[PDB]
């Protein structure tokens, strides 16, 4: 089950950027094997520098469901969540996170170096105990080359 | 002029209560001496959890000024920004935040631990160069004493 919808994360990506809808980064929400949202990143379509692809899917979920809480669903992402991201995907409730590229693999071709600390697990303040797992594997390697694939069909914001 | 807007961050997050779009936050962002936006939490009245206070600004700040970075304008909030906000209000590239109460007085009511290492400076991953402002006297009073007023006039998120 991982694999595939990791792998839709990342093709979310690649659509996201190939139609100038925003960067290469996907994110799907999926109840108990139902995907409930399908979306990447929208900052250049909407006008709107939070509308990452996890926060884009968390409002699409939301209201699809018509419930503010996600607890019964798992969010897959094709790259690691930001702090801002992280820190919807805490409030969505959001039961489980797998992501498949590292945010190094991003920052390596000029995003901003702007990582999570509660993901990671250093904070003092910001805690998680969210189910967090980072792909291995041969969805991570593709995942890893979305960044280097997509470096010319956009420009970093 | 940090009083005023602090002020109308804390009428908006009082507004907001009232009508039962969220809870007791505000948020408030200006060009210079010009409201760009005034805002409060629409978790409840949009069916999701992103839209705090501040990320409800940034949106609506950045529709009206057609572009996703918002270097010239400053941010109100009436309490301290949470760790998506803040992660928000770091790529909105807003260049001042001045806050009113601090988080404590938000978890003392109800509202779970959920505070931004980047903010208080402690985080290793997240680092702000943002300038930010603890409101202090007669704004803090009117910041913390919103939570005291509104309790149990909305229901928790
Ligand atoms: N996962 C994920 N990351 C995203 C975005 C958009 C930008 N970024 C940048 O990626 C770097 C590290 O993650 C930071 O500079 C972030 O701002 C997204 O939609 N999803
Ligand atoms: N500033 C601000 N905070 C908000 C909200 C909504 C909830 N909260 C909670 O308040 C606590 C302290 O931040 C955290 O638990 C947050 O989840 C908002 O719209 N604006
Ligand atoms: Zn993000
Ligand atoms: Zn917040």
């Amino acid at each position: 089950s991982d694999h595939k919808f990791l792998t839709q994360a990342v093709e979310e990506a690649y659509k996201g950027v190939d139609c100038g809808d925003g960067g290469p980064f996907g994110a799907v929400i999926v109840h108990n094997n139902e995907v409930v949202a399908s979306c990447h990143n929208m900052v250049l379509k909407y006008t709107d520098p939070t509308a990452h692809a996890e926060v884009t899917a968390i409002r699409e979920a939301c209201k699809k469901l018509n419930k503010i809480e996600l607890s019964e669903c798992e969010i897959y992402a094709s790259c690691e969540p930001c702090p801002m991201c992280f820190g919807a995907i805490h409030l969505s409730r959001l039961k489980r996170l797998v992501y498949g590229a590292k945010a190094e693999a991003a920052i390596a071709i000029g995003f901003d170096d702007f990582i999570a600390d509660a993901l990671r697990g250093t904070g003092v303040y910001q805690k998680s105990s969210l189910e967090i797992k980072k792909a291995d594997g041969n969805g991570a390697a593709i995942a890893e080359q979305v960044f280097q694939n997509t470096k010319e069909k956009f420009r970093l914001y």
